[PDB]
């Protein structure tokens, strides 16, 4: 089964998933210079104030903070988006050094970590029918730059030790997400797809500009999480990350000049 190590990972995806070669991959490079500012681009609606944080997941590749997506929420609207797309879960994709991790990449440079707010169109009513359609995601990413400590994801940290291993969970009832945002919502917007397996091509990227920083210690205890079961040799959860994938036909447009 898949996975991110020399056997399983990222070079060998497409075996099983055909799609890994398509025509609209994700991450990718985002080069600043050749993005457009589109003034025609809204600005982006983050409404989290009701957000309903239930449990966290260790499931093998990340860990997910779960949400209540039966009832409009937490939900992101306007940006590049037409409709209502609940927020499901967040996770985070993370190297095994400050200088990897990050799935998207701006000029080259690679953060130490990437935040995905994960969201689907109510349009669709339920997040499996979403994903078979192209415009049925839309996924908010933050770049994690290594710095000052990031106080909102600390809560995240404190709990990572009690789902160590893959299959673990944990009860992670209210947890405010908008703690995890950087002051500006300034983003870059292009059309893409999950970066895991089943890399279906139903998302509406939306990568804000500003990264927030987090401290070497919050991305530290990442690095202690487990790919592997509980009583299976220890694999530590380090670099979970695809690659950036070709362009191809596809413009990546700013809201900001
Ligand atoms: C249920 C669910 O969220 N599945 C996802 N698979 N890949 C995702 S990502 N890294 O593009 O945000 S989310
Ligand atoms: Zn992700």
């Amino acid at each position: 089964h898949w996975g991110y190590g020399k056997h399983n990972g990222p070079e060998h995806w497409h075996k099983d998933f055909p799609i890994a070669k398509g025509e609209r991959q994700s991450p990718v490079d985002i080069d600043t210079h050749t993005a457009k500012y589109d003034p025609s681009l809204k600005p982006l609606s983050v409404s989290y104030d009701q957000a309903t944080s239930l449990r966290i997941l260790n499931n093998g590749h990340a860990f997910n903070v779960e949400f209540d997506d039966s009832q409009d929420k937490a939900v992101l609207k306007g940006g590049p988006l037409d409709g209502t797309y609940r927020l499901i879960q967040f996770h985070f994709h993370w190297g095994s050094l400050d200088g990897q991790g990050s799935e998207h990449t701006v000029d080259k440079k690679k953060y130490a970590a990437e935040l995905h707010l994960v969201h689907w169109n109510t349009k669709y009513g339920d997040f499996g029918k979403a994903v078979q359609q192209p415009d049925g995601l839309a996924v908010l990413g933050i770049f994690l730059k290594v710095g000052s400590a990031k106080p909102g994801l600390q809560k995240v940290v404190d709990v990572l030790d009690s789902i160590k291993t893959k299959g673990k969970s944990a009860d992670f009832t209210n947890f405010d997400p908008r703690g995890l945002l950087p002051e500006s919502l300034d983003y870059w917007t292009y059309p893409g797809s999950l970066t895991t397996p089943p890399l279906l091509e139903c998302v509406t990227w939306i990568v804000l500009k500003e990264p927030i920083s987090v401290s070497s210690e919050q991305v530290l205890k990442f690095r202690k999480l487990n790919f592997n079961g509980e009583g299976e040799p220890e694999e530590l959860m380090v670099d979970n990350w695809r690659p950036a994938q070709p362009l191809k036909n596809r413009q990546i447009k700013a809201s900001f000049k």
